[PDB]
């Protein structure tokens, strides 16, 4: 299996200011075209899952533009620039690709007040 | 978009007992071959989802065979025959191959004392 490592595990931080989070796949995602296979998912608090990134850098629509995905081979990012309330959520990157299909362990992002 | 419409939202049972949970899309999610793409995640307390089945009925490795998945087209099912203490969880089906892939709202499964 790929194993996917999430990093930080969780961080607290003000509205309107930058994040980064980290994800790191023990198999490298990047294929012939240039195509990294990697997504990147929220889960908001009692939610399911909803699929924010996908081939690492793209946006699914509707999904805002302080959301940034990147990276290539094995280490992904994915920032936000500037952190709203409604980002209040858990965030996975995954192996979309290669079965059986991995999910990290998730960045828990909490809003300071 | 497809919705997936999972039911119930939440059950208790006690262990050794079976259960059945539904999911319905609003898309026919059945091919050509014969082949729904239709995932099954489980995803315990504090944890990132994990497959269990894919294709509908296709388990996992590792995966117990008192997961059973069936069904075709629109109409899903989910049955664990025996409900074991670890196999406490959210359940979610999925829509795993038209873009942009959707979850259902979950089967919050809850053992009884």
């Amino acid at each position: 299996d790929i194993v996917m490592t999430q990093s930080p595990s969780s961080l607290s931080v003000s509205a309107g200011e930058r994040v980064t989070m980290s994800c790191k796949s023990s198999q490298s995602l990047l294929y012939k075209d240039g195509k990294n296979f990697l997504a990147w998912y929220q889960q908001k608090p009692g939610q399911p899952p909803k699929l924010l990134i996908y081939g690492a850098s793209t946006r699914e629509s509707g999904v805002p533009d302080r959301f940034t995905g990147s990276g290539s081979g094995t280490d992904f990012t994915l920032t936000i620039s500037s952190v709203q309330a409604e980002d209040l959520a858990v965030y996975y990157c995954q192996n979309d690709h290669s079965y059986p299909l991995t999910f990290g362990a998730g960045t828990k992002l909490e809003l300071k007040r």
